[PDB]
């Protein structure tokens, strides 16, 4: 593990020992490791809250130090490629980067950095480190994947989110099922799409998602009715309520109340929203330590 | 006490134990606090040079570690509303945010926000640890407060210095009187308005405010005439010369050389602009020992 | 050295000992200094990914703590000058400035600043810390500067680079030459100006100069023509064939790949632009050294 790139890059061995890394972490029954004297730089050329601000703490945590970058006033606007970019962070002394990048598939640039790149996201394409922290919250509900049933709803062909969950899910033997707006199938990816009343009493996980307005175009935009968007692929009082007494809700995060789901059920009971962000930290601190053990 | 908001929050006796905490970290009295181990976000929705900064300074010299968070490249431009950023930095393992935000009251959003809040200025309302470097700076200087003349010159409507100064002076037992163009008079607050050249003689602190040209309407910025501001309120070299041998002058900052203030007399030796702003650091250390003791 | 501003303020002895200071940190013969319980400000005004990034490598290898200053986030935007910014950060007890300004000679309205400043770049006028890097890069390929032959090519007027590198070779005895578009042609540097191809193969060092596009006025940028500009002054295939076996190819950074040079030579054998970047983290910790010494 030289790189963090893609779930599609990780065997269902590396998942389980990231996951059981990270909740060992978590749990204090394993001590954190010391990186002292070791560098990263976080390059979020996308927004960031929650993937930016949790390396962070797992950085200082693990005792690195960070190299400010900020894309806006980097030397970006004189013209410097991503590459250079990535490689000047290396010759000054960094042992890793994580980036961001608006371009799918833009760490396919990267090939001649010598040091790890952890990706936080390439535009539409892979989140593996929301799948992992996903993964674990999952593991930690219920100790097992294989004949899970799991209901990802929303904008599914602009999500790097539902990309990594449904190949990473699908290789732990979970049952994957896709609701969205005729606009948002992604064809290339081999699941049913369903309606959520027509599942809702028999999921075990209902995964929200965001509606990525950014990655949209102009008619997307121009026609988007919110109110008409939560009755049909929200989750309102009526589809909560037919939730097992097991299942929980996730949501890689930012959510917009209102929208994919009603204000008040982002810290019911039965919610893992706020678990999720706790557990990116943890995970990420196994990342870390793959990385640069 | 578990947050800062407020003036309106605080006894007389907490306002003296912060200044008196303050001095003896200045002085070397009282060693500073070791809180290696915690972590501090610095959310800063409105500018800020001095507030940021010297927060910084105290979070670093009381051994915090800081996550950075830029407004602009954060997820709320996804739609994150303010509770979910806080609640999410908690949940990430945050012991502490200092917030400066653009709505009046912003924090009365945050109830369910379990880690303390330091408010770093909430629109035109509170700026509670300017007003405390204030209130410390003028204990250094004479020892006491009741009875002492305090002159506030300047935009007094829009000024959350104005607004947290008035209220702590008042309950001091300080006599306050304002200065202020007709425009930015402030109903809410009674102490008398007065010219500044009946009572410049008899003053002992003149308190001089940027104009908030940034929180006005387009009839006061169209209509705005620098040199006739600094006629009627501006401190020049015939009201700097009438001052008493004792007297002082004070700017929260960043000041607008010409207008409120002749530009060779922010550092004349009546003038404690840049002590406040040394001084500040010290009571942000005292604010942050308290909140996280 | 109270303060880094200008090469024309160094002796040539200076430049040694900064120069072999840096290459004894860097090959370990020299142990770094340990400055923990100091503070510098990192204030860009222009961008920068190497000058901000290398300063704060060298800053946190040496035991400094950053206080986090971005311009756009600033009390600028409130109307504060450069000197209250500065002044305001020495109050807040920085020890260190390091400031790089879009104005030629900012550094003239700083002269009641108490603490040291180092220059990372006066708009066109002077980069002491490139030009340093760039020295120690030059002794550590030969060990010595007097009758070397070095050309300069591309925006020669429009370069802080190429003005601290010309005096300071200049006063070492190096030969210095120019090559440049006629619009780009500095009469203030007394060096002869010449065809690359009348001198590529009795030249020792070929430095590389990005365009200055910012630095332009519209008639210079609405007549650009990029492929013109690399036949005529930028180092393709058939120049770089041409190079003496033990000579080298410099660029301070980042580097437009097509135009000043071939994307392929960036990294070719003869090619020191990633060693200068390295050297630059050493170079810096020399020069923090000499300064809070
Ligand atoms: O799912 C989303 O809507 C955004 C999604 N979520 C995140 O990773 C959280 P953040 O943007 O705060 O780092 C992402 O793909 O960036
Ligand atoms: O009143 C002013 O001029 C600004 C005033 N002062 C400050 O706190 C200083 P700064 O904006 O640099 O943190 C404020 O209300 O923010
Ligand atoms: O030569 C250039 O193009 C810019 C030149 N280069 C640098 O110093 C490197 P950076 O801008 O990444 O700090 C400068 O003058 O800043």
């Amino acid at each position: 593990m030289n790189h963090l790139l893609s779930m599609e890059h990780l065997s269902t061995d590396q998942i389980y020992k990231l996951i059981q890394k990270a909740s060992q972490f978590k749990s204090g029954e394993r001590q954190l490791p010391n990186f002292e004297g070791k560098y990263v730089a976080n390059l979020f050329f996308e927004n960031s809250t929650r993937t930016k601000c949790s390396f962070e703490m797992a950085e200082l945590k693990l005792g690195l130090k960070t190299i400010s970058f900020e894309t806006s006033t980097s030397s970006v606007s004189k013209g410097e490629s991503l590459y250079d970019t990535c490689k000047t962070l290396e010759s000054i002394g960094c042992d890793l980067l994580v980036i961001r990048h608006p371009f799918n598939n833009y760490y396919e640039k990267l090939a001649n950095i010598n040091i790890p790149i952890a990706n936080a996201g390439d535009g539409s394409g892979q989140h593996p480190t929301q799948s992992l922290l996903d993964l674990m919250t999952i593991y930690e509900e219920y100790g097992y994947f294989e004949g899970l049933n799991v209901l990802i709803c929303g904008d599914i062909k602009n999500s790097r989110v539902a990309r990594s969950n449904y190949h990473s899910l699908k290789a732990l033997g979970a049952n994957v099922m896709f609701n969205s707006p005729n606009a948002w199938i992604d064809d290339s990816l081999e699941a049913p799409y369903v309606n959520i009343d027509d599942v809702i009493e028999t999921v075990d996980i209902v995964m929200l998602l965001r509606i990525q307005h950014e990655r949209h175009g102009l008619a997307e935009e121009t026609r988007f009715a919110a109110d008409d968007y939560h009755q049909k692929h929200g989750l309102n009082e009526v589809r909560y309520n037919k939730l097992q007494e097991h299942a929980i809700v996730m949501h890689p995060a930012p959510v917009n109340r209102g929208v994919e789901i009603q204000s008040d059920l982002v810290e019911a009971s039965k919610s893992r929203i706020f678990k999720q962000m706790e557990n990116g930290v943890y995970l990420r601190m196994a990342v870390i330590d793959e990385l640069l053990k």
